[PDB]
DNA sequence: TGAGGTAGTAGGTGT
DNA sequence: ACCTACTACCTCG
């Protein structure tokens, strides 16, 4: 039923008419970088329109400037326009007022005194020591305005790791290269390419133009945009990019969620009390508890692995095939015994051969390969020694082209290694076709696919999806070859089309209505296609974006915090708290936007909540995406790891990138 | 390549 | 403002 959770965020005071009546100034530039002008111009400004916003009186302004660009060194004029009043509840508007609440809490940030400071994060205590370094504890801030006219603070704890010394003193004391490094006088990166015996005078000059300090020897650096690009620096003005593993042997830095809640708290009151803006009040949301999922193999299960002794919810006749590169033979005895009490439960046919080949044959190896997939065998479980990335992505690649997923399992390997080794059965399984797990119960949409484009700000570069259709039949779609930029609506209508296509060849029809799913980056209309295409057809559907990121936190006011948390926020949108672990850190819930349909959020948080206990390849651990979304994820990512083009010899309920 | 999420480091749309 | 990559950590619905 109800609950009630905490979000990290905090309630201010209202703005005043002076900060509701921010100071216009609009700016004339011969012939974008208005931000750059906001910032020469100092003060609490910001871009609106295509002038300027600011809660500073044009007495500390520097109007008459000299705005130096990357590309044309422009001319800066800014010009009163008078006051100018925003509307709260006016989204441009409210932007603008946010953005100068921004703006204010940078600016205050910067002028602190003993603490570390970066951009709107500050680190005020210390939680570990080197040894030549340090772990400073703060939080990421963020300061906004409200729909109803006050200031809200963002608060989340954050560690920062920092080296106190240079890159010279950290070599001096043993320590290996770190990847990159950081100017001492600046914030810019570097990667650490090597060292170099050169002398500096035979380089040390373009830096002796601009300290308190001793330079040291020569290293060789690169810019991220240039990797292949080499380019020399002096280790003194060098202070090393520490990471987990540059400190890896010497520092806890995962919060229990209480402990994280505490330090919210405390740090919201501490940052209050420097704000001035009155005292910060927790804001308050009302959430509720989703049903729980009922996972099902051929009986009910808690967890996918439990599928591997109860049988499989759908199985059918099968062939693996063993491939062993570690220099022994046959099945593992406790592998071949794990699979057979599987299918025996399972009621199903089960044949294990053994590939008689090794990759170093060449086309005779094609030619084994091509062989067992004719005698029916449907995936490969490789075990092997641990493999370099570039040869693992050249075998699947091969094993692939002729029609067979694979399964690496790496040597050595020991019975009571349960779970690596039944993870590992269990991607086999999905690899090979096999329904490990469905959902009991019944969905609005029997139909349910996710969209997915590597991240990127576009599907025009392609992409891929996933879907999951009406028990839990899990497929995959890629596009069709072209391999240049296309219309965007239409490479995703192509991934939808295909999809109804497949679905249709099962059930002899469309579906009735489907649920598509969507990350946070490409435009909405990218979609429309998509969306009207589907609406022709008479098929019903609601889209949902799902961002991984910008959630916040949620805590309970009282008692324990729980998986299956539906949080209703502003007009379409909501939270989601689709996993925790008590061991596992404080949730990130996510954030969903519901973009078109009319499904009550309530039920698309619960049939988006329930899809996420479906992934068939993770026996012990549900992931926080809806499976359609994180298989597409994997998708796109071995898509994008095997150079895969026209894939033709394997068949679309096998999951070969899981 | 067992997998999951979270936690840290950095990144994206001169030397 | 949303996205990505790497590593570490701990644990196994
Ligand atoms: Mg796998």
């Amino acid at each position: 039923g109800k609950t009630e959770v905490f979000l990290n965020r905090f309630a201010l005071r209202p703005l005043n008419p002076e900060e509701l009546r921010p100071w216009r100034l609009e700016v004339v530039l011969d012939p974008p970088l208005l931000a750059q002008v906001a910032r020469r111009a100092g003060g609490v400004t910001v871009r609106m329109g295509d002038g300027l916003a600011s809660w500073s009186p044009p007495e500390v302004l520097v109007l008459e400037g000299t705005l130096a660009r990357m590309g044309q060194t422009y001319a800066y004029r800014l010009y009163p326009k008078g006051r100018r009043p925003l509307d709260p509840k006016d989204p441009g508007e409210r932007s603008v007022l946010s953005a100068l609440a921004r703006r204010l809490l940078q600016e205050r940030l910067r002028r602190l005194e003993g603490v570390w400071v970066e951009g709107l994060a500050v680190y005020r205590r210390e939680h570990a020591r080197g040894p030549g370094w340090r772990v400073l504890g703060g939080a990421v801030l963020d300061l906004w305005v409200s729909d109803s006219g006050a200031f809200l603070l963002e608060v989340d704890p954050a560690y920062r790791i920092l080296c106190e010394m240079s890159l010279e003193a950290w070599l001096a004391q043993g320590h290996p290269l770190p990847k990159r490094v950081r100017n001492a006088y600046d914030r810019r990166t570097w990667e650490l390419l090597r060292l170099g015996e050169e002398d500096p005078k035979e380089l040390l000059d373009y830096h002796a133009s601009k300290q308190g300090r001793e330079g040291g020897r020569v290293a060789w650096v690169a810019d991220p945009k240039d990797p292949r690009k080499p380019i020399p620096h002096l280790t003194g003005l060098l202070v090393p990019v520490l990471t987990l593993e540059d400190l890896h042997e010497e520092l806890a830095l995962s919060l229990p969620w209480e402990e994280r809640r505490r330090r919210t708290r405390e740090i919201a009151s501490w940052i209050g009390r420097r704000l001035g803006l009155g005292t910060p009040e927790a804001v308050r949301a009302q959430a509720y508890r989703l049903s729980i999922p009922k996972l099902m193999g051929r009986r009910a299960v808690s967890k996918p692995a439990d599928a591997l002794r109860v049988g499989f919810y759908r199985a059918q006749e099968t062939a693996l095939a063993l491939l062993r590169l570690d220099g022994a033979q046959g099945w593992p005895e406790f592998l071949r015994r794990a699979l057979l009490r599987a299918f025996g439960a399972s009621g199903a046919s089960l044949r294990l051969h053994t590939l008689h080949a090794h990759p170093s044959q060449g086309l005779a190896f094609r030619e084994a390969l091509r062989k067992a997939k004719e005698e029916g065998v449907q995936a490969v479980l490789v075990l092997t020694p641990p493999m370099a990335w570039e040869d693992r992505n050249r075998l699947k690649a091969l094993l692939l082209r002729e029609g067979l997923p694979s399964q690496i399992l790496n040597v050595p390997l020991r019975e009571e290694e349960r779970h690596r080794w039944e993870n590992a059965l269990l991607g086999l399984l999905a690899k090979a076709g096999l329904q490990v797990v469905a959902l009991s119960g019944a969905y609005p949409a029997e139909l349910a696919v996710g969209f997915d484009a590597g991240g990127r700000e576009s599907f025009r570069f392609g992409g891929a999806a996933c879907a999951v259709g009406g028990g839990g039949h899990l497929l995959w779609t890629l596009p069709e070859a072209q391999a240049g930029e296309r219309i965007p609506q239409e490479v995703v209508w192509d991934l939808l089309e295909e999809t109804l296509w497949a679905f249709r060849r099962k059930a002899g029809r469309l579906p009735s209505r489907v649920l598509l799913l969507r990350d946070g980056r490409v435009p909405q209309d990218e979609f429309a296609l998509a969306l009207e295409a589907l609406a022709r057809e008479g098929i019903a559907y609601d889209l949902v974006s799902v961002r991984k990121s910008g959630g916040g936190r949620v805590y309970p006011v009282q008692g324990r915090l729980a998986d299956g948390l539906y949080v209703p926020l502003e007009d379409k949108t909501f939270l989601l708290l689709t996993v925790h672990r008590d061991f596992r850190g404080t949730p990130r819930p996510l954030k969903l936007v519901h973009e078109a349909g009319d499904t009550p959020l309530e039920a698309l948080a619960h049939q988006i909540f329930h899809l996420t206990r479906l992934y068939p390849a993770s026996g012990f651990a549900f992931p926080r995406l809806p499976a359609p979304l994180h298989l597409a994820d994997r998708l796109v990512k071995e898509v994008g790891r095997l150079g895969i083009r026209h894939l033709k010899e394997v068949d679309r309920e096998k999951l070969f990138f899981v």
